[PDB]
């Protein structure tokens, strides 16, 4: 009875029910039966196995975990983790090290500086050397896991001592695993409450710009009451989408700096040009909502709502900083704010009317679908499908990302799926099955684009093994479509060995891996593929032909 | 007139026409058509990019170039970085930064500090910050990779920089390209090499042990006349096979730690217990040829030559320590043992005749084919499409690798290609693509398991789209064979979950890809698959079911 | 029977015979009499181990060793660590660590991530975690430490572990006799491209560093400068690869020498030069390529056992990567058939330095740094026997002095940190040098602020009873700061440079030092002189001023 009976002892008693990865020699060491409860989930690359864990935390909670072998099992592992650390979620990431007599970096054979290597992505990174330590290693884990900015915590595991039994005996301390993340609060915090109570109080107009942050804090009920009572509008980050239902009237969706290119609109202009007040609720930077985005028409002025101290202050000064948890904020604000009338809301419609009519778009083009029109499609079979307030869409990297970012359907938190921070194309596999597991009775779709999903297409067999009923949707160009996007942004024209790919049939690639699959080419093919594969109860792909007619004219917010 | 176009410029300058990798959003500030004379690799995945270039880097003898974005664009890219670490090859590993302004490690998005990240796994890693200083980075990167033990290097590319002029006036410094890697010489190796001269002198049965920097070295027709004229058996490492012709009577076969469990024999006894010297000629304890190995029977004296300081005492402490280059090393020693007479060479025909057995197996199994039976036939068509000194076997990582050391053909220095030191899977496809390339001329043959091939399957696309004309193999068990193997061994048992996989069909996957393909089942249909596949002048795949039957007891040398 | 022991042991096997430092609560596990023939060296602060440690290694061209215990022990330690990596010197630095099972950096009581800390300025950085391997430790040190650039190597020592006995029941040292460096292929060919432009050539120079001292090359380089008439020129250093007076040692280069001798010596030193062989060239030493690129561009050739580090700033036209004497044998080889050649005028600048050397004036304040240097050679070539002797020099503007006007007689006579150059550097360098040269005569020169930053192991001095003679030259400031004051903004600002009065002759006393104060030329021979014969560490404090020029050091930017 052994360090690795001890690890995933004590992974059970912070809940962890599934370990994601690939086993390597350390085989020898750990079998992975060794506790009951927690059952092993092999991938076919160590990067779906991280970001599923991700996932599968960012929905649940709670602390995941995922594994690798060692040296380029950490390496393929080590893109998971900088998932996890920039989009932010609790995950122990363990990987294999050489025998503890034997390590000696880049000599040894396998032998990589784990820790050296992983030190700069991880909230906290350590290696095994004393075996029955690892019951404190894992707790010290999960400790800096889960304080904010919440994160990934490495432990790296030489072969000889996961498999010692020296100095284990078989009475297991609690765990006390946290059941919300720990922040960081300054003193006084409720002083700068107050001053951001009094920029309210003299705004004409004002909006909250949700982050995710205020989804873990558990603050989505409370801001929505805020909101409705002072008729404040809600603008959210990309994962954020889902904190007010479809059709809210103060749901004035998502940003991304890519809408007005996207839309050929004043997007931006619209959504930001009259506001006088910006209270970024639960702020992060990686989530790619920064401060140009909004310093649009007039001057405004913020606040900052975070239970972290700010990282950018070269970027973004708030005119208030209030470093708190995000629901002990809003309870706080509701009461210095009972008093107040509420406001008149800026108008968006135009923004409105185009977004839908963007969704609607009735044509047929000669070279494929548009991927608005795709959206629409799954949007459609979605709501069908789903309970209400149920369901995901999950989002790989790309140019078509954008497009799901403003008009994918989100009638939850996290309803709509993508990696904000870290944006690793491939994401959507791994996100799919993070998303699917998390929400057992709930229809989950995935888009994702030629480019990305190629790059790890081979964990169509995982969904398989597995039996993931999730329908996936690649939109293909044989194109890195957003990458010729800023060829053109940057130069004018293309250079097609750099972005350009030769035909891959994505359908006989799904079936291949024995996954059912069809090719869509309009509506009513589309429509039909995803009312087909959302009532299959096994796994579907379908693929659409797209293009995407772009004017590098308004991208300027990229800058 | 950019940095972009003065990094591309002194690439140029050092010999690179290449540049494998993905693009990202930094394709705004270079396009790679800056540069006549060098073209750019797309591949599906940065670890096919960073491969590849080792591989081509390893077999030109010249510094080769690959190419990510930053963030998890890094991160995938390290995992060859890794591979030319550990491997030792000179590549120039170069990935975008967030804007330099911008630069907020894990706040910022897509920001990683990929300097910190790929220090531990490189010889140099260093950010652009002013944009005339790329031609001196570039310059400081070639000088670490090419210094033993060669290396990558690693240079971090703000996207302003790249794209800024800052500093830059169009007339180029000479390069110096080093023709061969610079190393280390000890004061008084001469001396040291007399002392092994008079070992050498005073001993029954020698022999030289030659590992891949003795190939690096140059040193190789003249290891061969020494051993010739000494009657010296030459044991090699997995990639210094081919040292000598097949057929020699002096190629006394490589050495793998896996040998006698494959060959349920006493091979490792056969191979060194009468040997009473031992030199380990360009020895490198990252290839694992390790000393427990040779340690059997008789008491040995050893001699190691390399052009480093011995980094592993605690596990090789060589009777003779000689730090010079190879070449020079044999030179001196073919001068002090000018006059020696030749010696009796010990008898290893046991250990022959059970190799020339499992080649020459003629039974049909009811499962699938065995792996012995697989190379056996690769080996022949091989022998039948390729000159004579010419050819390319490569292998990817698995337990069907170590029967690639032992059966497979090898009639050129690095004729049969693995991963040696970093052994990550994967490696098939991205390692048969720059051989391939460095050997426009001659056949290439992959062999692949299922679960490494898969892991990396999805750049077949860039084997179509290139057009390179390599015949892979898929010996498909539905397993991570080898760590079945490392379950029974630790454990006396296997599971599943760990280890197991559904059915993959590679045929249609290939084909899928653009690649055409078969199933071959026996030895009748895959000679037939791979006399097509060698004749085609277009990429082929075949697959190959197989079982191995393993013996967990036998595999002791492991520890 | 302990890993204590056996570390010691493999030192000692390796020929070190003294271990420098300070010990902390690691002495329970460590009492350093655990065999013989290796003693412990106690200093006052742990940077005076490093650099003492340093300092004997340049000299006996051998690893030697350093000690401190955990946290602020190993941080004060690394300026000696830093000195060691910048100015090239083979130590094993070794410092305890909190008991393995406890440590946790910045939060266990004096625990600090050591090998983090120490690993960005050492060619080598351990933490200790398997009593036995202590040996494999000791050996991989000494060989990274032994290897070009050499420099410190570093182990970390958790207190049970360096006290335990488990797995300890040896092999050969192989300890390198010289450094192991680099040597590209190719080149005796670029050695041979280089011999070609000294053909083309009509003014060649030397520009020697002190790697060709570590290389063995100062014979080979005196026969090919007086074979080919060709001068040589030193980093601070390598002063004294020629004897005094020789026609040939033109002398040393420092930035600050045009400022201080109020004289474009760089232009005469350089200006008519149209090649230039910079052998064992080492940026670290601080002779760039800007203080010779006077007057018509010169071609030049590097000479180094490493690969050029720097290309931004040195890019020459020939780079010849090897062994420093194997370059010399190689290129006499090539240039045996030559004729000398006819080496340019420098009169009008060895005229200004000996009238700088000889200035017979009496300062109303006290005296002037160049007067007090002549007082020290004067007194330094009567105490010591030829080819012989030791002057160090701390830093402070007065070094500079010191690189000009200091009497070196061989390799390593004149001493300083070149590299790493932090104050306090001397008393350490010199209890070095004196541990070195036992029978030869050692004088220090530092200044005030310097000096007072370390100079409390005078009483290491007087403990150890070695007789170094000192010279404390006072000018109440760190007078060198406030050059810089001056040169960047064309005035003074006294809180940043100014101290009050101490007294350097009671301070001493205070140790058991003897000393004495001089005012002029006189007082400042006989105090020397009874110095010199005392038999018994001496101190003289010499107040000093400097009236400096800040318009004339251009030169250092
Ligand atoms: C690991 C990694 N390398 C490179 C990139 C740059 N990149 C982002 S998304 C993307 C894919 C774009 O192609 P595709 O998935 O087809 O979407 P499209 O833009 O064509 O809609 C690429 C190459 C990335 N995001 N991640
Ligand atoms: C990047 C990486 N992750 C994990 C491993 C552990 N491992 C080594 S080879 C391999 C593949 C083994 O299966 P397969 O390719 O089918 O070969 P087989 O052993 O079945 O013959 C695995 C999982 C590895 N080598 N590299
Ligand atoms: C550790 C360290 N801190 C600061 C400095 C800057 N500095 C160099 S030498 C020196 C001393 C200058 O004063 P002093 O030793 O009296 O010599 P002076 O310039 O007056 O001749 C100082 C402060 C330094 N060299 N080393
Ligand atoms: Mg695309
Ligand atoms: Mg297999
Ligand atoms: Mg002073």
């Amino acid at each position: 009875p052994t360090a690795a009976h001890a690890l995933l002892s004590r992974l059970r008693d912070h809940g962890v029910g599934k370990v994601f990865g690939v086993v390597g020699r350390e085989a020898a060491s750990i079998l992975f039966d060794e506790v009951e409860g927690i059952d092993f989930v092999l991938t076919r690359h160590e990067f779906t196995a991280g970001v599923a864990a991700d996932v599968l935390a960012r929905i649940t909670g709670r602390p995941q975990a995922c594994w690798a072998t060692l040296g380029p099992g950490m390496t393929n592992l080590s893109t998971g983790i900088a998932t996890s650390v920039l989009d932010r979620s609790p995950v122990i990431a363990l990987a294999a090290q050489s025998e503890s007599h034997d390590i000696f970096p880049n000599d040894t054979h396998q032998c990589l500086d784990s820790v050296a290597i992983v030190a700069p992505m991880s909230k906290y990174a350590v290696e095994l050397q004393r075996p029955h330590e690892i019951t404190d290693l894992v707790d010290s884990a999960v400790n800096a896991a889960m304080t904010e900015p919440v994160g990934p915590s490495f432990i790296s595991l030489p072969v000889d001592l996961l498999g010692s039994s020296e100095g284990i005996d078989t009475p297991n301390p609690p765990a006390n695993t946290p059941a919300k993340p720990v922040g960081v609060v300054a003193d006084g915090w409720q002083k700068a409450a107050d001053q951001a109570a009094a920029l309210l109080a003299e705004a004409k107009h004002p909006v909250l710009v949700v982050g995710a942050a205020a989804i873990r804090s558990g603050a989505v009920p409370a801001i929505r009451a805020l909101a409705e009572r002072l008729n404040i509008p809600v603008i959210t980050t990309y994962i954020a989408k889902g904190v007010l239902p479809v059709g809210h009237e103060l749901n004035y969706g998502a940003v991304t700096g890519y809408m007005d290119g996207i839309l050929n609109f004043p997007a931006l202009q619209t959504m930001f040009a009259p506001v006088d007040l910006v209270l970024t609720v639960g702020y992060d930077y990686a989530e790619d909502l920064r401060p140009s985005m909004w310093q649009k028409g007039i001057e405004k002025k913020t606040v900052r709502i975070s239970p972290t101290v700010n990282p950018i202050p070269r970027v973004y000064r708030p005119d208030v900083d209030v470093v708190t948890d995000v629901l002990a904020f809003v309870e706080h604000f509701e009461t210095a704010t009972a008093s107040f009338g509420a406001k008149q809301r800026h108008d968006i419609e135009p923004l409105r009317a185009r977004i839908a009519e963007f969704l609607a778009d009735p044509e047929t083009y000669e070279d494929g679908m548009r991927v608005h029109q795709v959206i629409d499609s799954m949007n459609t079979v979605m709501e069908e499908a789903a309970e209400p307030g149920e369901g995901t869409i999950v989002s790989d990297i790309g140019f078509f990302r954008h497009y799901g970012v403003l008009f994918a359907r989100a009638d939850q938190p996290f309803g709509f799926l993508t990696s904000a921070g870290c944006s690793s194309f491939g994401y959507g596999i791994p996100a799919a099955i993070g998303a699917q597991m998390a929400r057992p009775d709930q229809p989950t779709f995935l888009i994702a684009g030629d480019g990305g999903f190629h790059s790890n297409s081979s964990d169509l067999e995982t969904i398989a093994r597995l039996n993931l009923p999730i329908v996936t949707v690649v939109v293909n160009n044989d194109t890195n479509g957003l990458i010729e996007l800023y060829q053109n942004i940057g130069h004018h024209r293309s250079h097609d060995p750099a972005v350009k790919f030769g035909g891959v049939d994505f359908v006989a690639l799904a079936e291949a891996n024995g996954v059912d699959a069809t090719r869509a080419t309009n509506r009513e093919e589309l429509l039909a593929a995803l009312r087909k594969g959302a009532e299959l109860g096994r796994p579907f792909l379908i693929e659409v032909p797209v293009n995407y007619d772009f004017q590098p004219g308004g991208f300027g917010a990229l800058s």
